[PDB]
Order: C-alpha cells, then sequence, then structure tokens
C-alpha cells in the first residue's frame, strides 16, 4: 500500500473522526456536522 508515496494526494483539511480529507474548511465543517449529531446506522465502525 503506497499510502501516499508519489502523486497528488493531500489536503489542507481532514476529518480525524472518520478519515475524510477536504480541500477547504467549509467543506469539512459541512461534514463534521454529521458526527456532532446522531450518526446513522452504518458508519458506526471507526
Ligand atoms: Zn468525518
Amino acid at each position: 500500500g503506497s499510502s501516499g508515496s508519489s502523486g497528488t494526494g493531500e489536503k489542507p483539511y481532514n476529518c480525524e473522526e472518520c478519515g475524510k480529507a477536504f480541500i477547504h474548511d467549509s467543506q469539512l465543517q459541512e461534514h463534521q456536522r454529521i458526527h456532532t449529531g446522531e450518526k446513522p446506522s452504518g458508519p458506526s465502525s471507526g
């Protein structure tokens, strides 16, 4: 698993709750909201 060896795979933002990268803040924030609330039935893994 290269795990980011060479290429284009980086973002100034990232979710330390699920593992989703974001190019901008507004984007990430608009997502982190899903965690603050009551997570659905599925992503309840890690
Ligand atoms: Zn997340």
